């Protein structure tokens, strides 16, 4: 087949809230052999410090960090074949459970993706969404695998326990980190790892010495764990 090869950016379309079925504006990105084949999914949830009303003018504040911050700026490899979409949320703390659940059969509606390959992502605020969301829908969530950035899972694996290792998930936290303890990812991962056998793949990097930014070294792969591989690996 012959294949879009232009940078990234130039698959990057801004969502405003209300112009779609989301409950989310959101940021959407298409890869090169988007329709060709059903496309594995990333969702990815952002930081506090960047909700928004999901206008137009509001979502520019997601670029700041994480897969769409690359993709803006053609730093997201055209060899990645995901669908990344990037929503923004709204108010005043991290997203809800059930508005991470609406968001992610919105996307499967919409989009023509692999639903055997839809993965989870997010940093402070949009991981602990993310373990809530685990927390609320494990039953019933049709993701692949989690990459879960400086969050807050003890709720959730507290609830759970080895029932939540049927999920994949790589957390990340800074040991440093001022703002979300790092025992927020630290303690559930090593839970999920002492689970016993037939479980998902799981897996914990602490960055030593390293604060709240524990997202930019990962996203980027400047830090050298190829959570993108990892995902891809992973599958329903
Ligand atoms: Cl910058
Ligand atoms: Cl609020
Ligand atoms: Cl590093």
């Amino acid at each position: 087949a012959m294949v879009d090869d232009r940078p990234s950016s130039a698959r990057l379309s801004v969502r405003a809230l209300d112009t779609t079925e989301a409950g989310n504006g959101f940021w959407e990105y298409l890869p090169p052999r988007y329709g060709a084949e059903p496309a594995p999914l990333m969702v990815f949830w952002h930081g506090i410090g960047e909700n928004g009303d999901g206008s137009e003018a509001a979502l520019d504040k997601v670029l700041a960090n994480g897969p769409p911050r690359y993709i803006e700026r053609d730093e997201w490899s055209n060899e990645r074949p995901f669908v990344v979409l990037s929503p923004q949320h709204a108010g005043g703390g991290c997203p809800s459970a059930d508005e991470i659940r609406d968001f992610l059969a919105f996307a499967v509606d919409t989009y023509e993706v692999d639903e055997s390959r839809i993965y989870l992502t997010g940093l402070s605020c949009g991981a602990i969404g993310s373990w809530n969301y685990l927390r609320a829908h494990l039953d019933t969530t049709p993701i692949a695998a989690a990459v879960l950035i400086a969050g807050n899972g003890r709720p959730a694996f507290n609830d759970h326990g080895c029932d939540l290792a049927q999920v994949p998930i790589w957390g990340f936290h800074g040991d440093a980190d001022p703002t979300v303890a790092p025992a927020g990812t630290i303690e559930p991962m090593n839970g999920l790892i002492a689970c016993a056998q037939p479980r998902a793949d799981q897996q914990l990097t602490v960055y030593e010495g390293v604060g709240h930014d524990s997202w930019s070294r990962t996203y980027s792969l400047s830090a050298g764990h190829d959570i993108y591989a990892w995902l891809l690996s992973q599958s329903r």
